[PDB]
DNA sequence: CGGGATGCTGGTCGGACTG
DNA sequence: CAGTCCGACCCGCATCCCGGA
């Protein structure tokens, strides 16, 4: 299939992108390889059948063009393509279809005599909040899911290996069937471009995709949510996307490797519902990207304010071990738990079911003494977030008590 | 040049090393490949000197032989080399030549048809001490001088790729010229092997070769000096035979520019490395290693130090405050005096008093007053030799002198 | 300095080769 | 007769050498 290729399609005549350069006089360069088909003397437009039987009488004709700053044009002889190779095997090609082949070989090796390690990739700040800045720009956010598995980056070495390295900076054994298939897509992609995605299998627990991840089956795959090029890392997330998805555009014949779904939203209550959605799926949450962020990279765990995850909370108990009030604004005055981790160490759990007439009634009645008899030392699920590495549950707020007590009644 | 390639060279004919593998009856077979030069109906021998001028009507043949475990030799057609490659060019080979890269052409590619990640290389335990042990082994142990650069290991990861990782584990940059030369030398050798080494170029400062060393923009100037080589499949292989193996793999390529292998030295007693110890510091290096010749590879992989090498450098200096004193508790230590420094971090250590004798020793702790010594040393700086910091103490910690001079023997 | 030619390794294809 | 080896064919990466500016 055609667009397969980078170029731009025009008048039949199909052009590889332009590549630039920098001459002994100062002066720019440009050097564009182009592939078109003639029959009967007439460049007639290049069709995806012909990819895979012949025309009758067709040539494949491969030319250069090359002109300095602003000067008159060079033009190459025409290299006739008027054959296919593996001419007997299940390898045969068509003859159109070995002319890009021939030309995107030329392409690539040009880009290689006139022309990169590991980016630590980007981390989420938020968590189940949305700024609302996300959309208060000109692009709406996206919205992908979230896949709960091994994160990986791909890149090219410029010597020709792929590098699949994790989120501590650590190149990845085996994943063969990943490697192959990135290997084949970057002959037809800028190969400076980091791929930045998820190693996943569907249904399969953490433990079991960590588990290939790790280990050196060939059943995992590559799920790509994004990309970045190291020279331009402050690319806003839009216009990385769009990229991405001309890189996905070429290759669709890929089995372990694919693009995740993008999804546009205009609200909160929008991006809500998509997080529904994918938990009904059997998926982890979502993720909420601002339409203009640059490329984060998460370097001495560093994370971005331009992406947001949607996750639901996990459960744990602590003991309760004294109370408090709110300082800002309407917090002030409202109730507020003191639970307290293993190492003493305390932290603010909020009620979650008490109106704020009730916060706010609770801590003027409530004494120390009636606290220390029926609530000091009580066992209390907390819905939390994440720890703060402090080691302190963030977001967190208080379910209920195992033993069930109505705190509006203590006396 | 002949023993450039893997192989065994016998009868005029050289073999390349046998691949062995499993059929499915569970029986063992081996494949092996063979170069012949032939002139005249004869087997000639094969010379250094058909590597640069063919010889006259002399015809290369290439044939592989393939046999079950005792059962009979299957011989192939002789493939005839009679012409090397690139023939008007200074790339020219010559036939004798084109036919060795023509066998180990297919040899290289029957081992990958019918066959990789960072090891942690390993750290050295021991620190200007040799245990007695090291000479008590049936082969004497290796000296090697301590080069103060960059440790990276080499490798190749099958698919093609030569890695060069750090101790941290993580892959190096740049240093073109170094992984050109890996590839070229990769050819040659076992693809299974990791080549451990130091990425060092002598008379300068580590700081300026850390720093070509980290950055993705060398200038292509750094030496690689390999010093050890394993297998991930047989790191209990005793220090002796990998240094073998390793030497083995240097003769065959001497033309390399920017990689070494460290040179060997046997040692037969603790004073013997102590002289190649000074030598090679007054040769600008930092010290030696010493190693054991049955030590087997310990990768470090947390942070684990191997007991089977010894570093032998200079020490450290530095300047901390007295702040008590003590005596040894174990053996000939026993009833001698110590002194105790603190670190700023108000934690503390003993330092030993390295210029007085022990009958001083037994007579400064017997002498001394917590009253003397806080009215005379409390407080005090307190110059201490010291090897390495405990991972924050300083280790082997001795005390070259006082800022102040005080002769302690003296103290009322 | 751009590119064809040459040779190399790794990939796939297809036809023996042999227990 | 089931891998099991291997020549053949392509292709990306090198180097060599000769136009092309
Ligand atoms: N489409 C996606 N976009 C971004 N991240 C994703 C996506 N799908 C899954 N993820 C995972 O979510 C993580 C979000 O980064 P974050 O810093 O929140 O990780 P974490 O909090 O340490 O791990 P977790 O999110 O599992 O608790 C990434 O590491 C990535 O592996
Ligand atoms: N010939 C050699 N054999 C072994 N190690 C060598 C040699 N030459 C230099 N070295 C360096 O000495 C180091 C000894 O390992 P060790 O665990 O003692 O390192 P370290 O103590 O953390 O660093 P340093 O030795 O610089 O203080 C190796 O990392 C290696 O880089
Ligand atoms: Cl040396």
């Amino acid at each position: 299939m055609l667009n397969q290729f980078p170029g731009q399609y025009s008048n039949n005549i199909f052009c590889f992108p332009p590549i630039e350069s920098e001459t002994k006089s100062g002066k720019k360069a440009s050097w564009i390889i182009c592939v078109q088909v003639v029959q009967h003397n007439t460049i007639i437009p290049i069709t995806d059948e012909m990819f895979s039987t012949d025309v009758k009488d067709a040539v494949a004709e491969i030319f250069t063009k090359f002109f300095v700053e602003e000067g008159a044009v060079r033009i190459s002889k025409m290299t006739r393509v008027t054959e296919g190779k593996n001419l007997g095997k299940k390898n045969a090609t068509t003859v159109v279809h070995q002319a890009f082949k021939d030309a995107l070989s030329k392409y690539n090796r040009h880009a290689r005599q006139k022309r990169r390690g590991m980016i630590p990739p980007m981390l989420v700040k938020y968590f189940n909040i949305i700024p609302k800045t996300f959309f208060e720009e000109e692009t709406d956010p996206i919205v992908q899911r979230k896949r709960n598995g091994v994160r990986a980056v791909a890149c090219q070495q410029g010597d020709g290996c792929i590098l699949l390295y994790s989120r501590t900076e650590k190149e990845f054994l085996g994943l063969d069937n990943i490697k192959k298939e990135l290997k084949q897509l970057y002959l037809f992609i800028d190969v400076r471009v980091y791929l930045d995605g998820e190693l996943y299998l569907h249904r399969k627990p953490l433990q079991w995709i960590a588990g290939q991840a790790n280990a050196k089956s060939s059943e995992l795959h590559f799920y790509v949510f994004d990309c970045f090029w190291s020279d331009q890392l402050q690319m806003p997330s839009n216009k990385r996307q769009q990229l991405l998805t001309n890189i996905f555009k070429q290759k669709e014949d890929l089995t372990f490797i694919h693009q995740v779904e993008n999804f546009s939203v205009k609200n909160v209550d929008e991006a809500l519902r998509l997080k529904a959605q994918f938990i009904k799926e059997g998926y982890e949450g979502a993720i909420v990207r601002n339409a203009n962020g640059p490329y984060e990279p998460g370097y001495n765990n560093y994370h971005s304010a331009h992406l947001a995850k949607l996750k639901p909370l996990l459960d744990a108990e602590f003991i309760l071990v004294d109370y408090t009030q709110g300082k800002k604004g309407k917090d002030l005055g409202a109730i507020l738990w003191v639970c307290e981790l293993p190492n003493k160490k305390r932290f603010v759990v909020t009620p979650k079911h008490l109106t704020y007439a009730d916060r706010y009634a609770l801590f003027q009645k409530l004494t120390p003494a009636l606290f220390k008899k029926h609530l000091y030392g009580k066992e209390l699920t907390v819905e939390y977030a994440e720890l703060s590495p402090t080691g302190i549950p963030l977001q967190a707020r208080a379910v209920g008590f195992r033993e069930p007590i109505n705190v509006l009644e203590i006396i």
